[PDB]
């Protein structure tokens, strides 16, 4: 049951791979539009919605889990991409 939770949450673990700078740099090399940047910020806010959606806290048999730790991890991981987006926005302004 833990692993079922974990499988539902691999999509959220995607943060760990996406946190690499190379992914955001490939997407930035794509030269996306302002609407695209806004779409990534919005998908990011939706990620945050899922981060607060840590409702499952069922005691796994006779074991109680610490979900707030996971939530905090996800939130920090998250914040990474927003700071990345601000820093690339500034250099777009620079070049153009």
């Amino acid at each position: 049951k833990v692993n079922e939770f974990l499988s539902g949450f691999t999509k959220f673990e995607w943060l760990c791979k996406e946190s690499i700078q190379e992914s955001i740099k490939k997407f930035s090399k794509n030269g996306p539009t302002l609407q695209n940047y806004e779409d990534q910020l919005k998908k990011f806010s939706q990620i945050e919605e899922e981060i607060e959606k840590i409702v499952p806290t069922y005691k796994i048999g006779a074991m109680e889990l610490m979900t707030h730790n996971i939530c905090t991890s996800l939130s920090t991981w998250a914040k990474e991409w927003k700071l990345q987006y601000s820093q690339d926005l500034h250099k777009r302004a620079r070049q153009l």
